[PDB]
């Protein structure tokens, strides 16, 4: 099968990416797309309670790390009436130069 979105296994889709909670009832992904902008969030999940009713946590998902961080700028920022928070969740690279790379 794997088609798209649903697969097997965890296998980190990227790694960098972004935990939403504590959400306004009234905010919609076009939101939680402007609430990081300027950024682009690769997608925007929004978790449903009993089939139509919020429960305010989202993920932001992000190709790189940076975007994270850029997403991260805006942690507990209220985004129209209410607290969310963003927790920074990536795996980062490998990073760090020094003389003669042993």
């Amino acid at each position: 099968g794997s088609s798209g979105s649903s697969g097997s296994s965890f296998q980190s889709t990227t790694g960098h990416c972004v935990h939403m909670r504590g959400l306004p009832y009234r905010a919609t992904e076009n939101d939680i797309y402007n609430f990081f902008s300027p950024l682009n969030p690769m997608r925007v999940h929004i978790e449903i309670g009993p089939d139509g009713r919020v429960t305010g946590e989202a993920d932001v998902e992000f190709a790189t790390h940076e975007d994270a961080v850029a997403a991260m700028a805006k942690d507990k920022a209220n985004m129209q009436h209410r607290y969310v928070e963003l927790f920074l969740n990536s795996t980062a690279g490998t990073s760090g130069s020094g003389p003669s790379s042993g």
